[PDB]
DNA sequence: TTTT
């Protein structure tokens, strides 16, 4: 090794690449402009910073999980601030449920269960709360139902998959399964590509019936009972009114370190209750 | 970090990069040619001068607003000066209405009525008016009707939105509301691209009838009901003559800093009233 | 701000930038070989000189004008030499008339009547003395017939617009008279361009009747009425012989600084009188 | 020769190159973060990593061989420890056969038996093991049955083919022998191109009848009493539960030295009696 | 102005450049060695040398002309030495009058009789001239009858202009006076191209009968009587054997300064009588 | 000439240039890693590297022949551990008989007779012995039959031509003669391309009868009567097991030279006969 | 001029360039690698050799000639081992007969027979004395009947040009003359190209009867009678053997030079008379 | 001094 100066200075970078999490360049705008000014002051290149950026991706990519990037640094432990809370408090969810499950769901503990449905109307907010949730994590997929054998266009081995609204044809349903249930299976991609999905964790995002898979023009109901078994029904009919969202990443942080703080057990049901 | 010494002065042009806005480069000529003159007498590249640009504004984009770049600092507080305040008291407004108007909707502190649109003759001079806010805003949206599945082709993630003249066909009409009333909707742009439209400050520039929406060969009216709670209706029927235009920058800085220094209610209503 | 050495003669540069005005290189090879010399003897390259080249376009087509391009350097004050006086004293012109007329028509002093038609026979010689006032403009623009629906070929944001010989289309004929008074407005170009028409002074070259305006097959007379009102008619039956022409840069200029030396009121007139 | 000082560290990667076996990106990255840093350290570019890595690749295709890399480091030899050998000892396989099997297979001892032939249930889990072994071996080949001419797209002259489940076609089953039995053999790849194969070991992943070959629409038998003195039939009916694989390098690698350790001779037999 | 070392050396090649005018390389390698042998001990490249050569050619092309690349520099005044001039005697032309009549054609004395026809026999040795003259004129174009619609495919903005064999076709024959008498005339190239072509000493090289216009199929005669007022008609009944030929540049240039020391007035007729 | 230092190390590479005659990189990789450990402490890149090894090509190509690189320079002579030997022993062969019968044909003695048959069974193992010989020359050509209009795909100037199973059209038969008699001749290569076959060493690797020349469906005999006056019959009934082949570069060097050490006439003859 | 040092060398490589006369690379290859060496140990590069190179190619091609390089520098003056003098003995020559007339063919002497034509079998040996003299000169040209309008692929301006055995079509018979008796005339090339072609010496190599030229299908004899006054017959009815080739360039320089230090006249026939 |  020869240990120069500047390059350590890039050391120092790493710590922010490890910081909040950044793969592209949107979330280190967003972030602060020190870094920025810092980088102008040093050398104005493009060739050192790509490499850095692409290590960093291919590391989190191979190595970093989603819950490591969400464990909260600043003991704040403060019910009152956060705002999402009362949503689950509306809901008919228990505050010692609900965040031990999907502490479960990101860190891999229950290895089956390894999906979380939510159902209720549109007007709600859920959307919201998912694009936040998607935003705060540096490897995300959206599944867009753009093309008719490739639903995946942003999975390309993310952290957490999200499922839109839409019918899934009957093509690689059983394959589904394999990404709802925490299992390693071959998919084909476009043309002359096949890259193995990693068990990674997913939520539905889709409000409405999901249960009822269309096949096209029949709805399906063979499915629905072996999925019970695999993910969790998060129903509710609380409607929610305005100023009710832009949730960032400190309000999710220490809601994720208070979970943790409390380990609770969570015993297998699909129906969640309405308790709490 | 390093912090040597002609990179520094790069900082100073962040200053300029946040003194009136600059993205592209006709309004870097048009500005002055000082920071020219010193740029060529520093280094003769085009490679750090674009990165800066390109900086700026992927920062103006993904952090600042607009109003922010239409607050004055020159503290003046002359009404006489003003030219523009003539044509507002001959339309019959108060000049302590409309000002607080578009104040709310450019800080989105109404957030439902994000809308203004104008209504009159052709001949008055809106659309002078409209062209010297966009070309002071540095991103500004100009909706031309040239493709039949693509009429947002300047509205690039952009601060305000500029309605021109012509009918929207039945297809995307609703999503017009996420644009007319200031909400976060997911739109289809060209081929294989599909961008998230933030809800930004929109105002029509259509001098004619907006309500009588033709949907291609029918004139459709299901949604100017809905259409009159999330726009302004500006009307008015005074005609203007030659030589009442040429507005600049200063002038509409100094009536934003007016306004701004005299904050006043708005009331929640459509159909501007003719007093003051 | 470094301030070198060698950059800063790039600015003495400048000067001979504002000295005749060049924007290609034909120009500049015409004026003197020394420019060459010392760019040979400096840097031999073709990135600070090209960069200097656009650099300087890109400002006289943002500020400078035409006519701040036109007025002489050199107190001569000799109406003797001035050849092109001999033509205005025999078409019937006055000294102190059509001088003033377009001096009022380079710096926009009338704005209305920015346009000026000479008519006659074309064995005189009004092509010359338009190609050497083309040639002495930094930015001219040639409209020559070639396409159906582009005739402003080279008529790109230039300074001065001129009009060959030919008809025009029923098509954007009230746009031109945008064109022939001095307004502002958006025409299409080629496909997908649109640029907006700034008020340039325009004088028409054709020496037939530009009051017959065909089109295509038929000849039209409804817009004679208001085009003399916007135009000026200078007309003339007097024909020249061989050995009256080669104007160049002197002359034009020394012509302008008499002329700007001694201003007379200009009335408006179409039909300019034969007296003087 | 030379012989600088920053060129000599390189040979302590050359080390790491031939201490795990990394040819491609994705192993290097999931070793160690400590080269990365040295590397980011010393020099940030990509012209002389990238040519170590690919003598390195051609080094270890021309000359290493694949259980070179399988021999353990440290002296551990604790039976207890090995998860795999449970799986052996379940399925009726003595603990000093199995092992000098596949030593023998892997260092081409025998010669012409140089294929092992797995059968049993798909529910046992010899894919991940299979997977394991192959992400072990720099130069692994998946034979993916993907176009009509062209099975082995992965097997580039690597170092264990993995035949995985499909049968194959009548065109090359001879051909077949040669890589089934240790020869050597020109074969055709896709367009003007023809390279010949060399004698590597050869593992059969199908857990199905892999002598029922069916030719398309019609299964022959006449390839099955050759293949049983060029292969080895391994197989087993034990069905395997939940949480018994996740097979490292550390754990195959004490494996082969304990099996090292101990040379026991294996007779010439296809089928693998149920004894130890 | 820098003025270094080696460039000013380029200011030497400058004389070079204005001793016998090098356009491309042929001239340049038949020349003399030591200017390359200069070149490659100096710096070898090919963006110097390059941009010299192209700033040469556009100046010759701007500001220079012809004749004053003909006159002699060494005061030698031998009419014994020139062999060319025993052609002149022989076909019956006085020593004092073709002289004068090229060195006015050339330049530019007449203004209207800018243009020397050659008539007589194929067999006599013109051509040979021709391609002497055109040699050692560094900007020389070519009328090769190829294209239907481009027959001046060499003459491309040169300074003397040669007519080959081939009768015009009744499409711009006027224009043609305007290239046979000496007129700035704008004309079209191939596609979307314009060409203002300068008064340019012409020289019609078609030893047939010139007068007899061939429209394609017909031959015209109402354009042989102007043409006689615009043109040289040099006619000649001597046939010339062999060895009578390989004119340089010395030869030439020595008759060229015999011819300019001695001024001899030329009238206007265009049958040259046999004489002298 | 300069006579640098490290440029002088480039000529000891030319020594193994010499050493066992290097063309591509396979060889280069397969002989030693201690060049390219120099090379890489020398300096790590692939210009000069790659000139010095096209050089080396051309020079091997141009100038160095085959038996040149055979010639053994370790004076071993031991008949025992020559392993080929065995077969020449075993298959009648005299050991002083086609040893100098390839003495000449490698060394072009004979000139016409420059060619070798071999004839037998196909399990004998001639093939490993002829990829072996073609693999220690650096420049070898085997005649894949793949095109039908080019089966000298590889011969592309190399120094010893390989013929392998396949019959011959009836197109360039004759020609063959040249490449089957040593003589010189230009032949047709693909689309625009004639070079000229040098009389090469050619040996038949085709087991089969050689002699009956089918002509896609008719097998011909009329050019089996002059083969026998250029080629060379060498017939053999004795079938080789396993275990005998592995052939290197050291037993065939040590085969040449002791072949060179005892030079023994040999007669013209096409049957060789059974003794010795 | 600067004259460094190691451009200094590049002159020594000049003698070079004109030692033996050295175009491409193969000549240099073949030449020594000594100069390989010293450019090699000087710098290691490709673009001041390349512009060396086509400087001398240049030069060579505009100002020097053919029989220039074929003057021997070495007097040895011995006929016993100059082979080929055997062949001209034998067919009946003069050794001071055909000496002189290849020396004033060369030497362009005769002007108007500077044409060698032989005739006679295949068999004897001219085509290889063709071939070896076209290697000895740097620029030959080979006329390859490939394409229908263009037979003089290879002869670019070369010095010598050799035709192959075939017949021409009468579309370019006659300005074949302009090729076969030494003139100037300008050919058309491929498309858009027009080269003159300069008398060059030509060497008919068709051992056929070249006087019957075949127009496609009908043999024409009205071209034979004029090219009997062009050309010179030499014909011979000796046929060679094996082992009486091999020319290479000592051999034809030391026969120009004792041809050149005994020069005979040369008498004007066509048909060489059997004597000497 | 700092490029290829």
């Amino acid at each position: 090794v020869i240990r120069s100066k500047t390059s350590a200075r890039y050391m120092e970078l790493v710590g922010w690449l490890v910081d909040k999490g950044i793969t592209s360049e949107k979330q280190w705008i967003q972030e602060d402009q020190a870094s920025y000014i810092s980088f102008n002051a040093a050398s104005n290149s493009r060739s050192q910073i790509k490499a850095a950026l692409d290590n960093a991706g291919k590391i989190m990519s191979l190595t970093k999980t989603a819950p490591d990037y969400l464990v909260g640094q600043q003991p704040v432990e403060d019910i009152s601030s956060n705002r999402i809370y009362k949503i689950l408090e509306l809901n008919g969810y228990d505050p010692q449920y609900a965040a031990s499950v999907f502490l479960g769901w990101a860190t891999k503990k229950f290895g089956k269960r390894n999906t979380i449905w939510l159902f209720g109307p549109a007007t709600t907010g859920k959307t919201n709360i998912a694009e936040a949730i998607a935003h705060t994590v540096p490897f995300y997929g959206c599944v867009n139902w753009t093309n008719e054998n490739f639903p995946f266009n942003d999975c390309v081995d993310k952290m957490v998959i999200w499922w839109e609204e839409g019918k899934m044809t009957a093509k690689v349903v059983e394959s589904a399964k394999a990404i709802l249930g925490g299992s390693k299976v071959r998919v084909d991609q476009k043309c002359k590509s096949s890259a193995q999905i990693d068990p990674t964790p997913v939520i539905v995002t889709s409000n409405t019936n999901m249960c009822a898979v269309i096949d096209g023009n029949s709805t399906t109901f063979e499915h629905q009972q072996p999925l019970q078994d695999r993910m969790f029904k998060f129903e509710l009919t609380r409607r929610l009114d305005h100023d009710f969202g832009k949730v960032t990443k400190q309000e999710v942080k220490d809601f994720f370190r208070w979970a943790k703080d409390h380990v609770v057990e969570v015993e297998h049901e699909f129906y969640v209750k309405k308790g709490g």
